[PDB]
């Protein structure tokens, strides 16, 4: 429930008795890492590098 | 014996007459060295190393 419990405070509803355990609570969020083109680099005469 | 001897000092009892010999006394402590995971390093074509 977005809101509800005492002072406005959000509540959740979980199965089990969690009345004595340690717990974090919070969000989750996500992580995304794309790659690139994968080429080929050789020196050229001039030196440095070419693709 | 931990203490017992003179003004409190320790004791300690060994096999064998040492009245006259010479001899050092202290404790022991010990050396760890852990190598770690061994790989190969070549030169990237950007030069440098890599694994």
């Amino acid at each position: 429930t977005l809101t509800g419990g005492a002072s406005g405070n959000g509540t959740m509803t979980v199965p089990g008795d969690l009345s004595s355990a340690k717990f974090f609570v919070g969000e989750i969020y996500n992580m995304t890492y794309e790659f690139s083109t994968p080429y080929l680099k050789e020196t050229p005469p001039g030196g440095g590098l070419a693709v």
